């Protein structure tokens, strides 16, 4: 009788990379890279700010526009690229890391505090920025101007008896003229200093006319103070000044703002791209290297398949270290579809074809946890470095630049590298299980049976479907049959 | 007689990861992650200077309570969170890049120099700043008054003419009353400029009451130039001018700093963190990642575990390469306690066991080759950047946390992938030399024996102690018994 | 008759470094790390700018040593370490992003704008900045100086009505008296601010002595600003103001600057260090940290050879894990130098040897598959962050520090990893490609041969030359010699 050993093929294979070969065929392969989104940014589970027509700054201030935002928290701010500001004209020094820790800490909630203001007019007022029809102001700064055309130097205190830091927010005010100065404020110069414990903040307006925004020459610069438990705040003005009408909250957790202009959905995903939200099945992606989220790895690779099958067809150069598949067995068995190895016999009764089970299992189970390993297990990254710019900066830009592509640059080689191990691997792994079934049926036959070098055997006696079915599920009893074999082996 | 091949087993084996497999048994395994201190920084062998109740900073510009840090060298500087000030309150604009600068530099050696301070009168003192219970100053600064209240302008030079370069500390003073800067300097407004041919620092001082620092409402802002061979320093002072009273010899060096409570103790090792000295045998640690010295590198796993020794159990779908291991030979011998590989005979004579010291240690020198490679082989650093902050800044420590967890991530999947791949190879080869030991067995015994399938061989001859001996230790002559052999294998 | 199988070994082998061992030695190993260069910057792919004896900057602004700079462009600018200015005393505030933007913009194309200076004497000039033989100036700066011993306040606009962006350089001037500030500006005081849109810098000069460069104790300060289409350069100056005579065109590409001394040669190669231009035919490089174009990537490591063959010796703790080569193959063949894999015959007719083609062949494809992933495939980077600093910087500088640091180490353990990798597996698959060979060849003889244990068979009948041809090319009919075999195997 005749019993051969081999293995599955397809007609639709799949090339892959190795250690040792650019293009190998493999019987499946699954990708590692998301290319693509879905083009809308899910609403769940992360709680989503979309800043609409409002930027995180204009919403912090208090922009008429942005009134709805007030006291909102959010996991991620979305701002949109046709964001516009339509209250009086503003510059923000260090603009970036004001947007950044109010984006990180994830909140406006904002606490109204009673500043004494003796000697002063309160809620100054202007038409660069109308509310409800009437002519006003950001909602959360309190414009001073002179009372009786006097303006008294100012030495106001707030001390932090909480048990949480306190963000303020304030301004100076630069007329375009040294007459709306005196019309303002009463005196010629004006000179603004915040103080804390620890810092100081010393402020000298500039009258001068600027190019007008939305017809306004003059500007207010707005900067910033944190006030932690047991420190005071203190503010010396003799006119400009831009008061805090209270402070915000400052938390620390996982929130973030991004860019884009993809619409918000209804719909759940864990990771975001400034193109949508993206799967995360996969280990890396191609879509942005803005994330937020439980996201793959940004890679520059377009594609890379990991093989989880074997060898589909005959090679030299990059066949098995075993040399089972594609190597002394000639080609696989596309006929197979019910196991990955398996047995075709020829005996008195016919020609027949089964799976082994044990072997197709032991395959599948490396596979998989190669898979596993792979396979759903991406790591959460919330607020980070910005990785897009819109206006030359020079050095600390270069190094941000820099840091980001680095980066990419060694998650890609870890991608490439990966790959080309483990499909190396997942061929040789496959191929040694063919060797093993082999090796495994040569014990058992003993002296009963030949190698003839191509994978089959040569059975030197009568071995009907029972006796072929012994072989295959271990109960083969070669004793039975050693007379008749041995005297077929060796005659003349 | 029978001859079985085989390895040894353990009772307690030890779980690993691999590439195809989440949870494998091996025999032994060694830890990779360090994850504890014992506590203490040990003093040697890095030159440690406890700061104790002073800062870096304080020790500096001479805070009375810091006279013994002067002219003191260091490696390593420790600050401790009980530090306090208690001199004249000061800022210093950008702090941390001169506390960066002077740890990097590891040194406090001062050079005194004589300043033409004609017209004015020195050693200004407060009760602010007491030393030997007398109303004094820092003793590294020169506060500059009015004498016969009349204040000159200042045009004041000194040239560096050495052969390194000179570290100058200066400061300006604001008070805080127009009273207080007309008791102290009789001129209304005071301005400092120091120039070198390279730089210009022009201050103008702040007159204002700040919040109180131990009851004092007014400052001094500190600032530094460095000035280099044939470079010159120019102070000019129309009035607040902190003089210098000298230069700090500066340095390049592994000097750095470290905030860490942890006691000093009076021990040996060469890796330091903020919670103590760690070892250093191993090539990755959870401790810290805030490390100084020859430290291994900080991941986000918490135990790694390197196989040392063969699978400790038969499982077949992370059964080894070659099919021996957990593969045709069913289990491994805990009796086998001299040897990992070996014989187990049973003939005339008896039964009896012996290990194989050949394939043993061709096993343990290919582990040892790999634990070569990553025990005892730490890579040192010194001064770094700062990895924890007690402020918000926004962008620059968004940078800063970034490049860090950056790092570290990549590091942390340097650490796993090397595991796996390691574990699955030592698997592999321990494996390969057991499958190597069959097959050269096989060889020897030609035509006097078959494989029984499960790692013994049926030897067809009559083999005493002596012959199995001759098996063993590679003296078999096959041609003496083959006759013999050939008659009991071929019969009915 | 008798056919032994074997390799070919070489008598000047090449030690290289594994997984499992420090030191073995193979047939052949190529170098993986560039370690020189030739010395010269090669003018030939990129466009090569010799700075020659002017920085970057001294060519933007226009010192009349660098006037033959006009309108140039570079893709790498080349500063020299012999440079110097000559014309007017100068400092750039944050020097180092000017200097990084306008060599990331790789030109110095200038367009003249006609502002109009109504009210004041143009084209200033002094013995400080002499062009040809003459007294001058900044050739892209106007200094303005009263007319008639007036200055009256400028309020001066140039909008962007363009499609690019603007880039403008202007700076004040801080004289050394209040005499010259009289003399020159007729006003006591001075002051200058320059706005956009979105921006505004206001600068007050300071009136002064610095210590004197080239006899000049005065300063001129240099700032940019740029301006996008739609936006508008506004000009307030009271005096002190040195002007812009227009824009520059500012550009986005691969343009970067470099500081080295390497003479420019007449060669064509697309990496380029400090230290000269060097082959990037190899993955990594220690010549330099600094690079620009197609380069290898700078790694810690003066050498990592990458083994292309075989190993050379037998040693039993680095065998391969087939356990051919090193061991049941006692040693190489010197005298096969047409393969190496083959056989050794002795027969009736003599004793010969010949080359196995397809074994050979299969073991050098999977060696240059390797190879073709490693050499000649270098990735472009151009403008990248400082690496070298020549002053104390601090925290920008302990960041830039750093990241570079952080990424060196990170390189430098990939391609020690993937050298230790790779030769493990190249003498695992040579040792696996002898197997397969030895495996094929006995499964040919089927019983007509017995392997003697040292890759050696004993072939039971006559073979004369054609019979062991036969066997070397797969044509050899076991049957024909069965009969004969079987009978002088099997008697007495």
């Amino acid at each position: 009788a005749t019993l051969c050993l081999g293995h599955h093929a397809v007609p639709n294979g799949t090339i892959v990379k190795t250690i040792t070969n650019d293009r190998i065929e493999v019987t499946n392969a699954t990708e590692l890279v998301q290319n693509s989104s879905i083009g809308e940014i899910c609403d769940s589970p992360h709680q989503i700010l979309d800043g609409e027509n409002c930027t995180l700054i204009d919403a912090l201030l208090g922009d008429p526009q942005c009134d709805g935002f007030q006291n909102k928290k959010w996991d991620l701010f979305v701002e949109r690229s046709k964001a516009y500001s339509n209250c009086y004209p503003y510059d923000v020094p260090d603009y970036a890391s004001l947007r950044s820790l109010v984006a990180s800490s994830g909140t406006l909630e904002f606490k109204n505090e009673s500043f004494n203001w003796t000697g002063v007019t309160q809620n100054g007022t202007s038409s660069a920025c109308i509310r409800g029809s009437s002519s006003s102001f950001f909602s959360r700064l309190n414009w001073l101007t002179h009372l009786n055309y006097t303006y008294p130097a100012l030495n106001v205190t707030m001390p932090n008896k909480e048990q949480f830091d306190k963000l303020y927010i304030w301004g100076v005010h630069h007329p375009g003229t040294d007459k709306d100065q005196i019309f303002l404020y009463a005196q010629s110069s004006g000179r603004i200093t915040v103080s804390t414990k620890r810092s100081q903040q010393a402020v000298i307006p500039n009258i001068g006319s600027r190019p007008r925004i939305r017809d306004i020459p003059s500007r207010i610069s707005i900067y910033w103070t944190i006030v932690k438990p047991g420190d005071i705040l203190l503010i010396n003005s003799t006119g400009n000044l831009i008061a805090p009408r209270g402070y915000f909250k400052i938390r620390s957790g996982k929130s973030s703002i991004m860019r884009s202009d993809a619409p918000i959905g209804k719909c759940k995903s864990e990771c975001i791209t400034p193109n949508g939200s993206i799967p995360n099945d996969k280990p890396f992606q191609n879509v942005n290297r803005i994330t937020y989220g439980a996201c793959p790895r940004y890679v520059k690779h377009s594609t890379l398949k990991l093989a989880t099958g074997m060898r589909n067809v005959p090679e030299k150069q990059t066949r098995g270290i075993f040399g089972a598949i594609a190597g002394f067995i000639e080609n696989g068995w596309e006929g197979m579809v019910d196991g990955w190895y398996g047995f075709r016999h020829q005996n008195s009764e016919g020609r027949g074809q089964a799976a082994d089970l044990k072997s197709t299992q032991a395959a599948i189970d490396q596979i998989n946890g190669k898979l596993n390993r792979l396979i759903g297990k991406t790591n959460e990254k919330f607020h980070q470095i910005e990785k897009e710019f819109s206006e030359v900066e020079g050095r600390v830009q270069d190094l941000e630049k820099y840091v980001e592509d680095t980066k990419i640059d060694l998650w890609s080689y870890n991608a490439e590298l990966l790959v080309a191990l483990e499909n190396q691997h997942t061929i040789d792994l496959t191929d040694s299980e063919m060797n093993k079934l082999f090796e495994k049926t040569k014990k058992q036959l003993r002296e009963n049976a030949e190698d003839m070098g191509n994978g089959c055997f040569k059975i030197y006696h009568k071995c009907d479907n029972a006796c072929i079915e012994s072989i295959r599920n271990e109960t083969y009893d070669h004793n039975v049959y050693r007379d008749e074999a041995l005297n077929n082996r060796f005659q003349i």
